[PDB]
RNA sequence: UUAUCUCA
């Protein structure tokens, strides 16, 4: 069902998808030339600690800003108000409800640097927490960005930007047919040594786009084919915003898509919905969103008047 | 609490 939703969305939204290989590669080059890959290493590590504090968060956000400055594919703060227009009044009700659903789903001791030894000893025979003053500051700092994935694969893997691009393109083609997985990645590593860098055993949840993952690599590979009607390459603007939501609603109806309740499962529908509604101006899947403040349900509001 | 891990 998941991949079916994904594919129905792709076909429906194909008109809003664009060719962005060029930009993504241009942006990767910018990062390769301008970014401090020494600090990239540090932030990678800092993000992997189980106890993470404000000093680590500040480190992450600073790096994010550095990256925001080198890249052209950004999302900008753009509040959206949805009104009865190309959107029906029933549609506003669905959206207003589903945004609420998203909101609602969102609603271990004192040591130390000895957690490192706890780990080793435990292994001898990994939930990660934040200790932060204001947790708003985590919002939008943890996303994945193709141009960044490319850059890090390239410097850290010590290969040509091109070798990375070709490898990820293969992931991208597979992705048009199925959700690539660990075995597929392993079979692809023969022809593409660079993919050894994506270690799926060592990858994890909420550790930022500076660390590698199969999911992030697939997101990147999607931007490598100038076609495929990949959702990743969708651009949103204030004009095109309603048309996109309406097209999504049409698929939602047709396939009976919905927002899950189980906190762990995040599906094609809630993914595209949260991503679109975060800002009415950017590339919802693949841009630099570190500048954005707030969540989708705050940045997009429904207006039942009429 | 992080728009992210892994999975059909």
């Amino acid at each position: 069902k998941s991949f079916l939703w994904t594919q129905s969305l792709r076909r429906e939204l194909s008109g809003y998808c664009s060719n962005i290989k060029l930009q993504v590669v241009k942006d990767a080059q910018a990062l390769l030339h301008g970014l401090d890959f020494s600090e990239v290493s540090n932030v990678q590590r800092l993000m992997r600690k189980e106890r993470r504090d404000d000093n680590d968060l500040k480190r992450l956000r600073d790096l994010n800003q550095a990256v925001n400055n080198l890249v052209e594919l950004k999302s900008t703060q753009q509040k959206s108000i949805l009104r009865v227009g190309t959107l029906t009044s029933d549609d506003l009700l669905i959206l207003a409800a589903d945004l609420e659903k998203l909101k609602s789903k969102v609603i271990m001791g004192n040591l130390s640097s000895q957690q490192l030894d706890q780990r080793r000893a435990l292994l001898n025979m990994v939930v990660r927490v934040w200790d932060v003053k204001n947790a708003e500051l985590l919002s939008n700092q943890f996303g994945t960005m193709p141009s960044l994935t490319l850059a890090c694969l390239t410097k850290q893997g010590q290969v040509d930007l091109n070798d990375a691009v070709q490898a990820l393109t293969d992931l991208g083609l597979i992705y048009t047919a199925k959700y690539p997985n660990t075995s597929d990645l392993d079979r692809l590593t023969q022809s593409h040594p660079i993919l050894n860098m994506i270690d799926t055993k060592k990858s994890s949840l909420n550790i930022s786009g500076y660390n590698f993952s199969l999911g992030a690599a697939v997101k990147a590979g999607a931007c490598m084919l100038d076609g495929g009607n990949m959702l990743e390459t969708i651009k949103v603007s204030p004009q095109t915003m309603d048309g996109i939501l309406k097209s999504i609603l049409k698929v939602k109806k047709a396939l009976g898509m919905f927002i899950s309740d189980t906190p762990g499962e995040r599906n094609p529908y809630e993914n595209i919905l949260y991503k679109i509604c975060l800002s009415g101006d950017g590339w919802p899947y693949i841009a630099s969103r570190t500048s954005i403040t707030g969540r989708a349900w705050e940045n997009t509001v429904v207006d039942l008047e009429s």
